[PDB]
């Protein structure tokens, strides 16, 4: 339980350039986007941050407050830090501490023409993330929104879950279903509100770890990542065919060992789906000598 700290509106408009919506490589102060904001790199009392500007509107400011009550209450070394939130100006902005190596959906891509993370690199990443998810779900909290874009790396490459708006503190039905569907479980897209479909959605990031491919491409066969897994069950492909070529030091052991997790997180049964601790246990198996 939390108390944050309030900067003022202007502050963050003056140390983001005025909202420098063109991308820092050109200049202005744009690190990334989602569908409910945009994120902006800022300097405030002489510390590196990020600030996400929100952009119907109850809904969105419930969204803002839903992910301060949850920041109050979840805090980990694999969850993303906000050090302050602004309500008193023209738009809801929320502070972060700075994630210099951005997204790991970013990273994947080779966004910017960063370079390719090792294979070394994505194990601890897949670690550090299911811990994340490990501490959400041991305080009861769904995440509703796993995916690359919402894992962020610090200085370290370690892995910090972002984007609690959606998250929900506890099978259920809600009337509003939300989500990002490339990566939602069935029962997600259906209305059912349950952890197992977190670990749904953080097997369709394995797929992205281990493959480097998005989530969805709609020019690519097949066009969502997660029907891979049916591909290879039915030896029509392998998931050698599948690794990205952009690493050096990928063993077939360890990569066959996180697929082995990916493929049980993507159970279509929820009920068959290993819960968080399993996984981590699984993770921390395939990396231990
Ligand atoms: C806003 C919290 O922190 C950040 C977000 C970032 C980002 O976000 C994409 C989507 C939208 C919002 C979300 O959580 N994921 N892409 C790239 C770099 C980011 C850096 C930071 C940072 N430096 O803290």
């Amino acid at each position: 339980d939390t108390r944050f700290h309030s900067f003022s509106f202007y502050e963050l408009k003056n140390v983001t350039n005025n909202f420098d919506e063109r991308p820092i490589s050109v200049g202005g102060n744009k690190m990334g986007e989602g569908g409910f904001g945009v994120v902006y790199k800022g300097y405030v009392n002489n510390t590196t941050v990020a600030v996400k500007k929100l952009a119907t509107t109850e809904e969105l400011k419930q969204q803002f407050d839903q992910e301060i009550k949850v920041m109050a209450k979840c805090q980990h070394e694999n969850l993303v830090e906000l050090l302050g939130f602004s309500s008193d100006g023209d738009d809801l902005c929320l502070v972060y501490v700075y994630m210099p190596n951005g997204s790991l959906l970013d990273r994947l891509s080779c966004l910017d023409g960063t370079p390719p993370l090792s294979w070394h690199m994505r194990c601890k990443i897949a670690q550090g993330a299911a811990n994340g998810i490990n501490f959400l779900h041991e305080n009861h909290h769904i995440h509703r929104d796993i995916k690359s874009a919402n894992i962020l790396l610090d200085e370290a490459f370690t892995a910090k879950i972002s984007d609690f708006g959606l998250a929900r503190a506890s099978t259920v039905m809600t009337s509003r279903i939300v989500g990002t569907t490339a990566y939602m479980a069935p029962e997600a897209l259906r209305g059912e509100i349950t952890p197992k479909s977190d670990i749904y959605s953080f097997g369709v990031v394995l797929l992205e770890i281990i493959t480097g491919l998005p989530a969805v491409d709609e020019h690519r066969e097949p066009q969502l990542l997660l029907d891979i897994k049916e591909e290879i069950e039915d030896e029509e492909k392998t998931i050698e065919d599948y690794i990205d070529k952009k690493m050096n030091d990928a063993d077939s052991t360890s990569v066959e060992a996180m697929y082995s997790v990916a493929s049980q997180c993507l159970h279509e049964k929820k009920n068959k789906r290993p819960d968080i601790k399993k996984v981590q246990q699984l993770l921390q198996e395939m990396t231990a000598s």
